[PDB]
């Protein structure tokens, strides 16, 4: 496609079609990219900086910006993710269709706090997508500058950069020089456009059902064992104490004693903090206290851990301390801010089989008990894999992120990216684009020396992206409602997730996807 | 081959996460110290504290030891203070034991 | 319809339009927040309705002349529907459309 300057080259799509087992989201922005580092690849790193062990990083800084839509509210409007959660015990993405259009290369030229924007109508800006994956992967961090939520909200494409190996403020002889202009890339005037489409790989199904059973409960209530355990170990016989072996079959009276199939899944305990200042400690414990880990000498605190219950039972007033996904505000500020100005989400639906984050794994024995000594027993905060566990993953939110590139080791884990999503050994490529270079006047006699006159500009266009969502459908003989995400019936100032008077458009609350009830 | 990035080093130096944690739980506003809760999106400054996707490898640690004799507790710990495990009564040292770096 | 006219279930669909938002040039660092710099602008086009009239003819045995809308054939300053000195289009009354006489 390619026709002309007064030729619009592409459409606004931006819609969602539901189809029983399909459902298509179409989204459509309008973006501007400046023209980044004025051109320039730059070395980046933390030398000379307030420094820290634990905070060095050596990297470059490219003349490259890129799209990125890693996001569920990037295609889900609310009603779309209502229905969506509502309905459905499963989702995941199929197919991928990035369209790239009306490209407007504007030139400013500034002179005197008076300011003028022009057309530059033979300027071209570059795109292309790392298919071949050769560039390091930035998509799967959380970064800011994805599309907006709100269709009629216009962005600034993110600037893409990248971090090599660091000997702290210092980079290694194997650390990686990424030029992006060796790369073939597609040049557009005004009158061109870029279309691409990709697939998914097959990736489980999110789950999107919480269970109406827990793991310690899935016996029959009414029936007794046939199995037997060791019930008294010191017989009563008024005799004040006296040896003794005692066994009984499993009972209902006493199910936390019954033998059983499976174990809770695997643990890694964190802080508990409570959302009233009162009850906690003083003192800044924030790292002090974090669990982290220590990779090559520097420390990293792990931040959404493993998939764990945020707070037992009714206590919902507690929170890991870095171990839930905490959402801005819009209002929200860099480095201050308040309680009153972040969201923090609640894992509670998977009490039924995940240990919570703040309390214990469980006990164990810890020493061989005889007659001359005592039977020990120890706590334990941090539990690996074992044969029979099983468990749910972090939930997935209409504002979080939707997928991250597994990294390509020589091993790995129950790859589920940890900040909640889908792990895709290829996923979608990263699609980078950049104004071309435009020189200004150059001397009148030949120089050598690097070119630094740039005419200074800047481009808009749309952007659009098409995803294929094969959803699994509810099976449910459950006989009483479930529960639904709902929007408050009663009178309000505003509306959720709308536009004030001022127009700026506000996300209430984060939302999650578990609220229909599968059997375990 | 060997990685030209490090799992802990793996976003957009030039980009702030949408993500926040608990920065400080103890406000300092001259007070010498007052509780409080103050939160603070993911920074370029601050990476050993943004949230992220993945965690190392597994771990059994080791005891460490230098090839210049001096810096070496005396005495003979290479079976005494060495990991190792407990089959069926025996113990065997772990030898080449879960892949590990060497040397920080 | 109340004030009068034609009620219809599905009528002629609105049409919406719109200038496309175009920014202007943006800081030479990224930033989240929301963009506010637009490049003011407008437009102007033609547009062209045609409909469809289905007349129902009159098919009257009234031997009398019928009431019809006539102008007035008398000496005027201004012509009725039309444009003065100063180029503005006024429209002199409100013209029903019921002259002609059916038997009830």
């Amino acid at each position: 496609g390619a026709d002309g300057v007064g030729n619009a080259s592409g459409n606004w799509h931006c819609d969602s079609t539901w189809l029983g087992d399909r459902v298509i989201t179409t989204s459509t922005r309008t973006w501007a990219l400046p023209t980044y580092n004025n051109h320039l690849y730059k070395q980046i790193s933390s030398a000379s900086t307030g420094a820290s062990n634990d905070n060095h990083y050596f990297g470059y800084s490219t003349p490259w910006g890129y799209f990125d839509f890693n996001r569920f509210h990037c295609h889900f409007s609310p009603r779309d993710w209502q229905r969506l959660i509502n309905n459905n015990w499963g989702f995941r993405p199929k197919r991928l269709n990035f369209k790239l259009f009306n490209i407007q290369v504007k030139e400013v030229t500034t002179n005197d706090g008076v300011t003028t924007i022009a057309n530059n109508l033979t300027s071209t800006v570059q795109v292309f997508s790392d298919s071949e994956y050769q560039l390091p992967y930035v998509l799967g961090s959380a970064h800011q500058g994805c599309l907006p939520p709100f269709p009629a909200d216009v962005f600034m494409i993110p600037q893409y950069g990248y971090l090599t190996l660091n000997n702290g403020s210092q980079a290694v002889g194997r650390s990686s020089f990424y030029c992006l202009e060796y790369f073939p890339s597609q040049m557009l005037r005004t009158g061109n456009n870029f279309t691409f489409s990709y697939t998914f790989e097959d990736v489980p199904f999110h789950s999107s059902y919480a269970h109406s059973q827990s793991l310690d409960r899935l016996m029959n209530p009414l029936i007794d064992q046939y199995l037997y355990y060791l019930n008294r170990t010191q017989n009563q016989s008024g005799s004040a104490q006296n040896k003794d072996l005692l066994f009984s079959r499993g009972s209902p009276a006493g199910m936390s004693v019954q033998p059983k199939n499976w174990l809770p899944g695997p643990c890694y305990r964190q802080q508990r903090v409570s959302k009233t200042k009162t009850d906690n400690n003083n003192s800044n414990f924030t790292w002090t206290g974090a669990s982290k880990y220590n990779l090559n000498g520097r420390e990293s605190i792990i931040n959404p851990g493993t998939a764990m219950a945020s707070h037992k039972d009714d206590k919902d007033k507690f929170f890991p301390m870095s171990g839930v996904m905490i959402f801005g505000k819009e209002s929200a500020g860099a480095s201050n801010t308040a309680l009153d100005n972040v969201m923090i989400t609640d894992e509670e639906e998977i009490k039924a089989t995940n240990p919570v984050a703040t309390e214990r794994f469980g006990t164990v024995a810890v020493n061989l008990q005889s007659s001359s000594t005592d039977p020990a027993t120890g706590d334990v905060h941090v539990m690996g894999a074992l044969p029979g566990m099983v468990w749910q993953d972090r939930d997935v939110y209409l504002q979080g992120p939707i997928w991250a590139k597994i990294p390509h080791t020589d091993g790995h884990f129950h790859p589920s990216p940890l900040m909640g999503g889908f792990g895709l050994k290829h996923p979608p490529p990263q699609i980078l684009i950049k104004n071309t270079p435009v020189p200004a006047n150059p001397p009148a006699e030949f120089s050598a020396t690097k070119f630094a006159s740039f005419i200074t500009q800047y481009s808009t266009g749309q952007v659009s992206v098409e995803i294929e969502w094969e959803l699994q459908k509810e099976n449910s003989k459950r006989w009483n409602p479930e529960v639904q995400y709902t929007s408050n019936y009663a009178k309000s100032a505003n509306v959720d997730f709308t536009v004030d008077n001022n127009g700026l458009y506000t996300e209430p609350r984060p939302i999650g996807t578990r609220y229909l009830t599968r059997p375990l």
